[PDB]
């Protein structure tokens, strides 16, 4: 017995990095996805998805924790 | 291939039917999904899943699609 709210999924990783700049908060999509993502929110508050096994990725999520 | 934006997708629906004049539209989701449903969206924007086969759940679309 879960919610019966929706929840957001990925079905394909963005191709190239984004700007580091222009991404402020990541998250981690919902165990119950098919696909485990993460999601960069930009500065323009666009939710993107991406694969949390690239390289770029983890840099991204380091640096989004460190401040 | 699908685009790297997010997408609503359900993983229980609401067991009893909701008050049909605190909806304002409904969605099916993806068919990217791995459950078929139908999302129910409030006037307060709260996204409920349902399930499409239940009676009470083609009743509220008909009424939402014929007006």
């Amino acid at each position: 017995g879960y919610s019966s709210d929706t929840t957001p999924c990925c079905f394909a990783y963005i191709a190239r990095p984004m700007p580091r700049a222009h991404i402020k908060e990541y998250f981690y999509t919902s165990g119950k996805c098919s696909n485990p993502a993460v999601v960069f929110v930009t500065r323009k508050n666009r939710q993107v998805c991406a694969n949390p096994e690239k390289k770029w990725v983890r840099e991204y999520i380091n640096s989004l924790e460190m401040s």
